């Protein structure tokens, strides 16, 4: 049973992508954008009303496998369009004009491990040569200033940059469908915890997007946002600065191919539960990010 208040386990995820698309044929489809190192197709789902020459926003979670909470954003998201739609007028304005792509998990076999062998699992599944050492950091995979800072060139380490950008099926898959939707595509939004951080490139180098002030701005609005509900505390700023200097990442490298909005969010918690947030916190954690991440949204929609 799917619940959107409790971590669901790949199969419940996968078995709901296909039902919330089934019930809701006029507002979702689904297609696989690719497959995982073991073979798992990698869904995503187009969130909103057709129409003619929309631009898009893209998200995903799930990029580290035991950031549980991220995985479950994805799908508030959908339960929040899904359900709201036609009620609630900013969402059914979103829905009409702008498509979300939504990929609710990218390391889908990183994911079942947390399920099944280590809750603390962070890389891909993938083999490395002359090691029995497993998986590469799929957000130290992106040709972004590749392997150079804040990543690991040695395979039994967390933030192993891979044995080449985009070696991992999961990140080519990624990579090739924003290259190949790229005219559309107006931001990239990247769900990661914890932290409570709203960051924006580069993590690469210490060095500024050239649009640095209004990103600045919008990452600090979004965060005033946010707090309205329950008064959570989120920092922002360029991703080096603000949590550490980090090079291969998703959001410079989708930055760099000219999405001018490229957003990293670090959900809850500060580190008392740290990714082991308690599914008691699955919905004010939710709700409160839906209000930055509809935030951005607006803001993109009035800025094109
Ligand atoms: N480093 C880049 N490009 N962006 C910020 C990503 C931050 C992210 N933090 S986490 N979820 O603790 O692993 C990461 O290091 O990949
Ligand atoms: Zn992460
Ligand atoms: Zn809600």
């Amino acid at each position: 049973g799917h619940s959107y208040e409790k971590y669901n386990n790949w199969e419940t995820i996968e078995a709901w992508t296909k039902q919330v698309t089934s019930e809701n044929p006029d507002l979702i489809s689904r297609t696989a954008i690719g497959t995982t190192f073991l073979g798992n197709n990698i869904y995503l789902l187009k969130v909103g009303k057709p129409g003619p020459n929309k631009p898009a926003i893209f998200m995903d979670c799930g990029f580290h496998a035991r950031e549980w909470i991220s995985h479950a954003f994805c799908q508030w998201f959908v339960r929040e369009a899904v359900l709201t739609y036609g009620y609630e007028s900013h969402m059914t304005e979103f829905l009409n004009k702008l498509d979300f792509y939504v990929l609710p998990v990218l390391n889908i076999d990183g994911y079942i491990y947390t399920w099944t062998k280590n809750r603390m699992w962070r890389k891909t599944r993938s083999t490395n040569a002359g090691t029995t050492c497993i998986g590469t950091d799929p957000n130290r995979n992106f040709d972004a200033g590749w392997c150079t800072t804040g990543a690991s060139t040695d395979p039994c380490d967390e933030t192993y940059c891979g044995s080449a950008a985009e070696s991992e099926k999961e990140t080519k898959a990624l990579a090739d469908f924003i290259r190949n939707n790229l005219s559309s595509i107006k931001a990239y939004l990247t769900i990661h915890s914890y932290s409570q951080m709203i960051l924006y490139p580069y993590s690469y180098d210490y060095k500024l997007p050239e649009n640095n002030a209004e990103l600045n701005n919008l990452a600090k609005a979004a965060v005033k946002e946010l707090a309205t509900l329950y008064g959570t505390k989120y920092t922002y700023g360029p991703g080096a600065t603000t949590i550490y200097p980090a090079a291969g990442g998703s959001d410079d490298w989708a930055y760099d191919q000219g999405i001018k909005y490229s957003f990293t969010f670090e959900l809850r918690d500060k580190g008392r539960y740290g990714f082991i947030l308690p599914e008691s916190q699955i919905q004010a954690t939710c709700e409160e990010t839906m209000l930055a991440i509809k935030y951005v949204t607006n803001y993109v929609l009035g800025h094109l």
